[PDB]
């Protein structure tokens, strides 16, 4: 289709929104490389690769801890060597540590900032060197980057709003090559990080414009749109897929 | 066909961005009704309708001056009886009157607010009474709504930023019915109203992230995405298709 | 006395937030002219003039229905004849019509748009020609301009988000003369229009960062800061005085 | 003296914007503690302290590299013991590293994020434990957090937009104690880091609404406003003092 002949790199592709993104981009015809960290995700990841090869797509699963900048850079470099320069980079892997402000530890701080901020920045730096003209960079942000709404999300909210300025700076840095950079903001999305049946799920739905959690395909479709022909003129933008959480 | 069996209504569908939207939504399978104002556009408008019928879509062109609240309301009422309840309402017709602040007249003001603000609001009121659950409302705004950037556009920017609160409030009003309301913000788009080769065009390209005007298909593609299945959880959002004018 | 020798114009200065603005600006040394609409307010307004003159300030009370553009223009012109060119223009008078979207009437729309949008533009257009270099324009917006948050405020929200684009275009139109233009956004404020003890008031406090309504001096203080020496480099900004409603 | 009897903490208080803040908050009557990093600033820092003591204020200058979390925490703890619990915390010290995206180094990343993001978070965590009810947190951000405008500022813009989410979450975390948290975004301000006569200054003045750089008093005045009685209902806000750079 419209991604035929293109290479996509997706951090966190083993499950949740990232697995939905890799499936959607592969269906659009991209060759896919994606990362995972947890040892418990190794089986899921190699099964995911087998599912994509069975559809005739090239695919690689790469273990790379986003907490470690060297591991993210190596993953991209390995992806480039095996599939070629990356056309679509999707920074999706994330961590959510929430709680009373006085209990936040330095490990909470370094871990959140390395995974949610520095890793996307390192993947971009590694990928951009050889990204073909008209390339795409798509960061997964969060509705909490633009509105905290509640107590207990200060550190997470700061890591995710760091991507706003990073994305706008990237759209300026790379626009002369036709490369676009956008950040997508999910509202509540039914995944393991945020189950739709969690005890907190109900008070959250109460503040949405649409009275329900979204689904992982909602995010994958926004990403597929920014990745394809229809995204060519969208850049530097914050695109909320949040059910009207912000309205 | 992502829009098969749906009805779409589009103000200002005879040329420019509005024409590209009607072609795109019909090509996605929607029956289309759209408005035009000048008698000079009557030929172009009815040629457009036969072009869609020749592709097997039902389509109707209705002459309705956006300045007149009854004409817009009657235009929507006519489309509902001829094509059925509208699933996709696209408020696109607009006027751009620019110049020194001291030279602004009351006719400039009433004409700008009647066309850019009141006409969409009237069209939404007529369409919403019978819009099926899961429907879509899409206002065409402007990058000048979020950043004026220059002298001489105060009246126009006020009329477009008026769609921001209107859209967010509509998302809340209609969200229990699954209906979404979004505003898309064009950057410079090569049209009759904004030619890519106008004498001021170069200084506008100079402040962009991507160094060229966009094209009418770029706005149409965003509209088609919000109109379809992948837009189902986007609501109350402002979506820039501006080449990074805002980055 | 940072406003000594300056003239202020305040729509709606007879009560609520506008009465607090005229009091605060006069205490800073401004000669003041302000408008009222209700004949029932003539006693409060002329009482307000008497209180200011007893403090040695020049003051004028001018009846001007904001629904009528001509009355606003003539009020500004009279203030100018009486006190000299206005240094500080404060657009405060406003109307709040809320309710179900299907019950909005054209009278609701016309009255809301004339009072909340056209009247400020007309006052600015009257005052700007002879506004001294370094003057100030301050529009009173609302937190609902940036976030509707709930159903029933669509029309009001659109009227208020119209001031964002108008204010940013004015900051461009007039900045070469040193004139600033800003919009202030009250959060819930205890006044006649929004009593703190209304039966609906409690659910609103529940979404604030500070757990209470604000007070009219909170807006008056923000206005005084913009009017005076510390505001000289602030222009085109949206300033929330909303108790953290948007946070 | 609206800050009488209160204690203020200001990182980077020896010169530029931070010195003007320490002078303004002391002149409003606060006892002040502030940090510096360079051994070369030790004379300037202790001279500033003597200037404040000569006006009758208590003041302490503490060398503390913001890059080092323990030094930042230690400085806040030392000031709490010496001057008492902090009422007004001003995170001002910052670093600007600009250049091509591909040349950004690990040290550029680590130093920018440790200084612009982590140090403010650490100062806040230390001060908030004993901050008196009704206190104020004021982060110094940048107009580049909200709009990059140009190529070459990606890292810096990411570090500053991180303060947006941090500030909004802090406002929720602390609002129940009456504490406010806001970010001030300077435009170009004539200092050592951004001299008003630099070769790049003219093209920058060309994109402003006011056609000149601001001055350090313009920033000190907005902080003093936030710190005082008139800021009591402002929280979670982004307040631009940018000459209309964003208009
Ligand atoms: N879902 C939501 O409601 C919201 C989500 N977001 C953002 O969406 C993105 C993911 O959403 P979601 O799918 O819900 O998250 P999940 O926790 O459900 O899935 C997490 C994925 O990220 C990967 N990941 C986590 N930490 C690391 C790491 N240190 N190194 C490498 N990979 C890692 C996991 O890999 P493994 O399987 O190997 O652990 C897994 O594939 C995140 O950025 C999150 O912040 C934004 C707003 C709200
Ligand atoms: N193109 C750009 O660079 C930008 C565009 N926009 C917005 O995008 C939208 C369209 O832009 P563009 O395509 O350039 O506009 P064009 O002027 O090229 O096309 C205008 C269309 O609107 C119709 N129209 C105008 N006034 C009325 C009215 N009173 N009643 C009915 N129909 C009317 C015309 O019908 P007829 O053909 O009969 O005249 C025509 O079909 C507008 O909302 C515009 O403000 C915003 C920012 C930048
Ligand atoms: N109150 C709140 O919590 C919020 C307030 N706002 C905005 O703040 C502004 C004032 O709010 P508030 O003071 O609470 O409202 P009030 O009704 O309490 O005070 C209104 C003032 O405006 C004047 N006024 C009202 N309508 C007109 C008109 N058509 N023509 C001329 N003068 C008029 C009245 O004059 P008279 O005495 O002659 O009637 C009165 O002095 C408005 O623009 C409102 O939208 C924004 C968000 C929330
Ligand atoms: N000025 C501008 O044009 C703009 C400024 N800003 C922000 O405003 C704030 C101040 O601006 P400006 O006054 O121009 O900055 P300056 O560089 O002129 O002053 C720097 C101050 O920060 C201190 N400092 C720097 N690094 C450290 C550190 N690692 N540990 C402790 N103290 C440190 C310095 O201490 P010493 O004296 O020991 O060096 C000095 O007091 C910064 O956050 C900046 O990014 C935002 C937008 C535009």
């Amino acid at each position: 289709q419209n991604l035929n002949g293109k290479v996509a790199f997706v951090t966190g592709g083993s499950r949740g929104i990232g697995a939905a993104i890799v499936r959607r981009l592969a269906a659009d015809g991209a060759d896919i490389a994606f990362t995972y960290v947890s040892a418990s995700s190794k089986n899921v990841a190699t099964a995911l690769v087998q599912e994509l090869e069975a559809k005739g797509r090239r695919a690689r699963a790469i273990q790379a801890d986003s907490a470690d900048p060297a591991q993210v850079r190596q993953a991209v470099e390995q992806a480039i060597v095996q599939l070629g320069p990356v056309d679509v980079l999707v920074n999706n892997a994330g961590i959510f540590l929430a709680g009373p402000l006085g209990e936040v530890t330095l490990d909470d701080y370094e871990r959140t900032m390395n995974i949610n901020v520095r890793a996307p920045f390192v993947a971009i730096q590694a990928a951009q060197a050889s990204m073909p003209d008209g390339g795409r960079i798509i960061n997964i942000g969060s509705c909490l980057a633009e509105r905290a709404g509640r107590a207990g999300v200060t550190l997470y909210a700061a890591s995710k709003s760091a991507l706003l300025g990073m994305t706008r700076g990237l759209a300026r840095d790379l626009g002369a090559r036709g490369i676009t950079a956008n950040v997508v903001h999910p509202g509540p999305i039914d995944t393991d990080m945020n189950p739709a049946d969690g005890e907190r799920s109900g008070e959250l739905v109460a503040v949405l414009s649409l009275p329900h959690y979204g689904e992982v395909r909602d995010i994958a479709g926004m990403v597929a749109f920014l990745a394809g022909p229809d995204g060519r003129y969208v850049t530097g933008a914050s695109l909320a897929v949040d059910g009207g959480f912000a309205a």
